[PDB]
DNA sequence: CGTCTTATGACAGCCGCG
DNA sequence: GCGGCTGTCATAA
């Protein structure tokens, strides 16, 4: 019965809406927007409207929009402030949905599409649509339905009609392996000429019109190749009527480097998955190509073909409309287990806004802020202009180079936003500037307290310790979400450990996996089912654990980014509340936060050991301190521990009984010497580190600031069924490492924190003597490819040019003048590799589009060419090099007085 | 959407240094 | 040849 919007428009003085009603249809309006701003006025001028400051506001209602939008600009060249929510798409939807909006996703038309175009110029530049669309596949989420639009008869062949019967089958069999789920919502529909199968989609397009439009590069190359195709068809005015309000939009996205054209489709929202994958997987990825990603997100990849693609509808018209088939699918799969879409819906009706404005954090929080005031009957303060000017951030502390055999870490929940609340920083809320003494001094506690009426930042700033704050009481409704989230991720995480544990000794006995609810810890009674289960079934419900992490990763890792995202906007420049002394004082009061519960951590190890004067905390980063407990165990002596979970569970307990408490009086002490509003400086526990008992193995090193590795056995609460490893800013966590350089790198450091020198010298040996055998994809460094053209001189390198991308002008020239192998994209990936003097390519090293084989008319001379013992020791060797020298061991065998005698048994 | 932030690392080109 | 500087590309928060 209650009503939500789809998509919000204005075009002139109208705003157009696409909504579902009070009966659960689709429908359309064009309401005459009548706008509102405001503006300072006398004390005499008792309303009801104030800015955020207190002072008083009229109201000023318009006739249109465009009146409005002049009032604007003529307040400013007086100089008088033109307060109020100046987006009227913003105002409108604040409007028409004063409440909590409660929407229905079945309701709501998602569509995801994707073209095929043979074209043996080369790449078919969307702008010009030079070549007939020859198959189009699109899924309607409220039909359950993939409609496969087929073209028989082009200029480059003509083809037989496709069969769903071959689809089906295997590829033993001479099939093709369509999924089988997908095999009865298919509706297959055949074309002879471009002009029918255009027409129809069109009809067929304004039947069942996208509220959002999502799929892998849809924005970048599937609207604008099939709007521009229809425009130099059919004209203007037909290519218009794939917007529901008949209006498009080139839009110029212009960046640091170069400039793109896309189209904007008037009343749809369009998400391009590529861009939701891009923002919330927290994953950099070598390559973007949809196989890639398919590959890494499901572990399914495609299946091969013979030949290049442009001659593929030639040979085989049969697999190219299953593949565009199962391309349509991909996504919907990659979306099925990651979310975003679920996560944009939820997300953008809760700001109000446009759902493709999720994109956009700032255009989120200035409409959460704006419609949080409106209900307190509040006006938001103009949009000012700014000069971008640099500020201060994070404390890192600089660690010692060394092995560092047991270690435990603690950090801090929800940093900048916690700070935001237990400080109440707002824009409405600051009371003044106290005259600052050195950082130093407060850590210590030894400079003058700050206040006694207001709450404090170490960089000067002062607030009101009674009154609410806008931007605390918003982001405190996103905190207990993201805590909600969070709790079903580890708590799916805990179950995983239990059904990986029964996996080591399963039954095998005919039975089903057990139907449960993975975001809550196993009872007793579900534990002792799992203990006498089947393998088959154990598999299906790890299967399905680790899906329910990964929607849980996913969900908090979105509100924890949009939570800082508020704290990063107030140093945004074109944020409406942007303001340094904000901005700074979250900051300043983190570093102190740290170095502060440092120093407190380093006194109460002391005392409890019986010391003085030792350093147990080594590093720390932003709000993590990672101490050394080494002295820990040593008191007690590991000779009394039966077995390493033994010694996990004593540290564990000293955390929560011992460390815990006394963190908490620490940071409590802490927000009366700053004289806060409320106490929530609350530190986690997250590693517990070290090695095997009774192993070699150094547990951990450092090499310095934000690299590091670890032998984590229990990671905030989930208690691993094997040792996992914590390795972080080290190569082998790096998406321009190459892959199996990566895999190795890891070894080396799993042998070196598990099983120490021995076993690590054994396997560089190994490696070292494998490594030329390895496939040249998997041996291959990755980068990106910014400003090709700006080193590009004549076709040669010119000065100062990055490796990578003399990589790519050596491309450039070897494929030269041959019609078309796949040309380097700017902006995108690219891999490379080093070439031996002397071979037939111009410079010293080759690159090539990521995520792809090479050419076939290239590839035999780049094998042939490659500097193999230039790749190992620049990838691989050089990195070894320093995890060992921090660890204080040795990669390789160092000459002995040993050398001298005969060992052979 | 193209208008979240800073801190900090490795590596390569370049250029000097009898 | 190594070290200082700068540009570029990465990651940790
Ligand atoms: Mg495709
Ligand atoms: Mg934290
Ligand atoms: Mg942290």
């Amino acid at each position: 019965m209650k009503e939500f919007y789809l998509t919000v428009e204005q075009i002139g003085d109208s705003i157009f809406e696409r909504y579902i009603d009070s009966n659960g249809r689709e429908r359309t309006r064009e309401v005459e927007y009548k706008p509102s701003l405001f503006a300072h006025c006398p004390e005499s001028q008792a309303t009801k409207y104030f800015d955020i400051y207190g002072k008083p506001c009229t109201r000023k209602l318009f006739a249109n929009m465009r009146d409005a939008s002049q009032w604007i600009k003529r307040m400013e060249d007086i100089g008088l402030e033109a307060l109020g929510m100046d987006d009227f798409k913003l105002a409108y939807l604040s409007d028409t949905y004063n409440y909590e909006i409660k929407y229905d996703h079945t309701k709501i038309r998602v569509a995801n599409f994707d073209i095929e175009v043979t074209s043996p110029d080369g790449f078919p530049e969307p702008s010009q649509a030079k070549h007939p669309i020859d198959a189009i596949t699109h899924y309607d989420s409220i039909d359950d339905r993939f409609y496969v639009f087929d073209l028989l008869n082009s200029p480059y062949g003509n083809v037989e009609e496709w069969s769903i019967e071959i689809a089906a089958k295997l590829q033993e069999q001479g099939g093709d392996e369509v999924p089988s789920e997908i095999i009865d919502k298919i509706i297959y529909m055949p074309f002879d000429n471009e002009k029918e199968l255009l027409m129809e989609y069109l009809n067929f397009w304004q039947q069942k019109t996208p509220v959002i439009l999502t799929g892998w590069n849809v924005e970048s190359f599937a609207i604008p190749y099939v709007y521009n195709r229809i425009k130099n068809i059919f004209g203007e005015s037909t290519a218009k009527r794939l917007s529901p309000h008949r209006k498009t939009r080139v839009k110029v996205i212009e960046n640091m480097y170069g400039s793109r054209e896309i189209i904007t489709l008037f009343g749809i929202s369009v998400l391009d998955y590529i861009d939701l994958y891009k923002k919330f997987s927290f994953t950099n990825q070598p390559s973007y190509s949809l196989d890639y990603i398919s590959e890494f997100e499901l572990n399914v990849g495609k299946l091969k073909y013979d030949g290049p693609i442009s001659k593929l509808r030639e040979s085989n018209h049969q697999r190219y409309i299953s593949y565009n088939i199962i391309d349509v699918y991909r996504v919907l799969q990659i979306d099925a287990k990651r979310q975003f879409i679920n996560l944009s819906l939820d997300m953008g009706y809760y700001a109000k806004i446009q759902i493709q404005s999720v994109f956009s954090p700032i255009k989120t929080w200035d409409a959460i802020i704006f419609n949080s005031l409106k209900e307190q009957n509040k006006v938001i303060p103009q949009g000012r202009s700014h000069p971008v000017q640099p500020y201060p951030g994070a404390f890192v502390k600089e660690p010692i180079p060394n092995r560092y055999k047991y270690v435990m870490s603690f950090d801090l929940t929800s940093l900048y936003p916690s700070i935001i609340r237990q400080v109440n920083i707002s824009p409405e809320t600051i009371a003044g500037t106290f005259k600052v003494a050195p950082l130093h001094d407060y850590i210590n506690a030894v400079a003058e307290r700050p206040s006694d009426v207001y709450s404090c930042s170490p960089n000067g700033m002062m607030y009101y310790k009674d009154r609410d704050g806008v931007v605390p009481t918003e982001i405190t409704k996103w905190v207990s979400q993201r805590k909600e989230h969070k709790g079903y991720m580890l708590a799916a995480q805990r179950n995983g450990e239990i059904i990986k544990e029964a996996l080591h000794n399963p039954n095998l006995s005919v039975d089903e996996p057990l139907d449960v609810d993975y975001r809550f810890d196993f009872s007793d009674e579900i534990k002792e089912k799992i203990k006498k289960l089947s393998a088959k079934s154990l598999n299906e419900m790890l299967f399905r654990a680790q899906r329910t992490e990964v929607a849980g990763m996913t969900a908090q890792m979105a509100l924890k980014v949009t939570c800082n995202s508020l704290y990063g906007a107030l140093g945004n420049v074109w944020f409406r509340y942007y303001d340094l002394r904000n901005a700074t004082a979250i900051t300043t009061f983190g570093q102190m936060a740290l170095q502060w519960i440092e120093r407190k951590v380093n006194e109460y190890l002391n005392e409890v050991c019986g010391t003085e004067g030792e350093a147990f905390v080594l590093y720390g980063d932003t709000d993590s301190i990672y101490v050394s407990a080494d002295k820990i165990i040593d008191k007690v002596g590991e000779s009394k521990f039966r077995d390493t979970n033994h010694w996990v569970d004593f540290l564990d307990k000293f955390a929560r009984e011992r460390m815990e408490p006394a963190i908490d009086r620490g940071f409590r002490e802490m927000c009366e010497y700053m004289n806060n509003k409320q106490h929530l400086m609350f530190m986690d526990r997250e590693a517990i580190a070290g090695p095997p008992l009774g192993s070699k193995g150094i547990g951990g090193f450092w090499t310095g600031k934000k690299r590091y590795a670890l032998n984590v056995w229990d990671m905030e609460g989930t208690r691993y069924a094997e040792p996992k490893l914590k390795i972080m800013g080290l190569e082998t966590q790096k998406s321009s490492t190459p892959k199996a350089v990566q895999k190795a790198l890891k070894e080396c450091i799993r042998r070196m924190l598990q099983e120490g020198e021995e076993s690590l010298q054994e396997y560089f040996k190994e490696f070292e003597k494998e490594f030329r055998q390895l496939n040249y994809i998997s041996i291959a460094s990755v980068s990106s490819a910014n400003n090709i053209a700006k080193y590009d001189v004549g076709g040669f390198p010119g000065p100062k040019c990055p490796f990578h991308i003399r990589g790519i002008l050596t491309y450039n020239r070897a494929i030269k003048g041959n019609i078309d192998a796949p040309q380097v994209v700017e902006g995108e990936k690219v891999y490379v590799l080093p070439l031996r003097e002397g071979n037939p390519f111009g410079d010293k090293c080759i690159a090539w589009p990521s995520g792809t084989e090479i050419t076939d008319l290239i590839k035999d001379d780049v094998l042939h060419w490659m500097d193999y013992t230039v790749l190992l020791e620049k990838t691989f060797i050089k990195p070894l090099e320093g995890f060992t020298s921090a660890a204080k061991l040795d990669y390789e065998k160092k000459a002995s007085l040993f050398d001298m005698f005969d060992f052979s048994a």
